[PDB]
RNA sequence: AAAUUGAAGAGUUUGAUCAUGGCUCAGAUUGAACGCUGGCGGCAGGCCUAACACAUGCAAGUCGAACGGUAACAGGAAGAA
């Protein structure tokens, strides 16, 4: 049914009396090409393991997100340690105009049209936290008619 | 009626990590030059340096309806023939 992408792979390391423990991370997203995105990080001694404990960590451990035509509802921002990320909505036929790890996350949360730009460290594990903490921070049209107790033609 | 619709990152410090921070790259542009190559046309462009020095030709004349005029070369006239 859903999409699901792999961004990066690291190899890392843990020294030891013998010498190195070099070990897998993976590091992917999944989603419903229409507004549900989770990210997975798993950690094996051999690669396609390390995709497949990711895989299930994105599935469980997914958000919501409401679109608007496959777009954003407004200009947003994000943050996670060092990486700020900056998206805006776009008009139709834009394409995904966005960097490294951006363009997975949008790709498959089902935006098609956006204009990104990440400020500050682009390191993809906290780059996707940053995205995600943007989109699901943000907010319809029909959510604040409800806070503010309206339903106006700002509608 | 229409007169702007617009924003991508990557490599390199560590055994590995996150951060800071430099170096480098991917684009567009040019009165360009150099190298290898080269069929045709259209429209443009062409001493950025020595405001260094210049042979040769040409780049400002016109007016006889302002004037006195005849040296030219066109006729005409008296007149040698």
């Amino acid at each position: 049914e859903l999409q699901e992408k792999l961004i990066a792979v690291n190899r890392v390391s843990k020294t030891v009396k013998g010498g190195r423990i070099f070990s897998f991370t993976a590091l992917t997203v999944v989603g419903d090409g229409n507004g549900r995105v989770g990210f997975g990080y798993g950690k094996a001694r051999e690669v396609p393991a390390a995709i497949q404990k990711a895989m299930e960590k994105a599935r469980r451990n997914m958000i919501n997100v409401a679109l608007n035509n496959g777009t954003l509802q407004h200009p947003v921002k994000g943050v996670h340690t060092g990486s700020r990320v900056f998206m805006q909505p776009a008009s139709e036929g834009t394409g995904i105009i966005a960097g490294g790890a951006m363009r997975a996350v949008l790709e498959v949360a089902g935006v098609h049209n956006v204009l990104a730009k990440a400020y500050g460290s682009t390191n993809p594990i906290n780059v996707v936290r940053a995205t995600i903490d943007g989109l699901e921070n943000m907010n319809s049209p029909e959510m604040v008619a409800a806070k503010r107790g309206k339903s106006v033609e700002e509608i």
